[PDB]
């Protein structure tokens, strides 16, 4: 199974993709949690101290690495090749989960070009494509990751908005340039809910097919994010609600 998750930051997008990455790290013998987005840390969200995610060097810093795979001083590989060597671009958080940490793409001008992106987007291709295992890869609401050559592998685009308009808004925007893309299946996880009228906000404007599910707000996933990092067990009760999520995305994937 192969899942993107991208929403606006603040909505939580880190938050649901590291549940859902602890979920269903039961049902696959492996997963790859992959970081595509620099703001949050998924490493932290699934556990790991400040200390442990830094020592996970994210790809675009492996300056060796991509002058090695897109040749250097005299060739220029335009199609990077990376598939056995990807165990050595993350770590595995357990028996599990492995983790590979993309690191923020720049645009620069007229001086190192080109060269590390086409390194991070090998690695996404080869995760997508060339891998068999799960894949669970969270990023922003551009999903500047995915191009229509991975988008026909993503089994399904989660828009994890907020119960609000302008949230909704970019919700729809995700859903259209992940549709524009190639990916067919685009679905939302509305996070943060706080009361009953948000609710009905969301059903007044997204159809009932479409919505995965809905997780309330709660203090916990404060307090646990700056101590315990557990933030995703029984202990939690916003679980329940993952459970039913990941039960119903399943319905649809397989
Ligand atoms: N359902 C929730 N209820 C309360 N707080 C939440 C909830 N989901 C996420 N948060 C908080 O939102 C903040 C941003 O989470 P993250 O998932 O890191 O955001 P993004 O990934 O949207 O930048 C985190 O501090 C997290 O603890």
């Amino acid at each position: 199974m192969k899942l993107a998750v991208a929403g606006k930051g603040g909505v939580g997008k880190t938050t649901v993709a590291a549940g859902l990455i602890k979920i269903m790290a039961s049902d696959y013998d492996k997963i790859y949690a992959v970081d595509g987005d620099p703001d949050s840390c998924l490493g932290q969200t699934l556990g790991l101290s400040i200390e442990e995610a830094y020592a996970i060097t994210p790809l675009i810093e492996m300056k060796d690495e991509i002058r090695e795979k897109t040749g250097d001083g005299g060739l220029l590989i335009l199609n990077p090749k990376v598939d056995g060597d990807l165990d050595k671009y993350g770590r595995y958080i357990d028996d599990k989960i492995f983790l590979i940490r993309m690191g923020e793409i720049k645009k620069g001008g007229s001086q190192c070009y080109c060269r590390e992106n086409s390194f991070l987007g090998s690695v996404v291709s080869a995760l997508f494509l060339d891998k068999k295992e799960a894949v669970v890869m969270d990023m922003g609401a551009g999903i500047e990751h995915l191009t229509r050559g991975t988008a026909k592998a993503v089994d399904m685009m989660i828009a994890v908005i907020e119960p609000n308009l302008n949230s909704i808004k970019t919700g729809l925007n995700i859903e259209k340039l992940a549709g524009d893309l190639g990916i067919k299946k685009v679905r939302y996880v509305i996070n943060k809910v706080r009361n009953i009228k948000e609710e009905k906000l969301i059903k007044k404007h997204l159809p009932e097919d479409k919505i995965l599910g809905i997780i309330p707000y709660n203090e916990l996933f404060i307090e646990l994010s700056l101590k315990g990092e557990e933030i995703w067990q029984s202990t939690n009760p916003a679980f329940v609600n993952l459970h039913d999520i990941y039960q119903k995305l399943r319905l649809e994937v397989g």
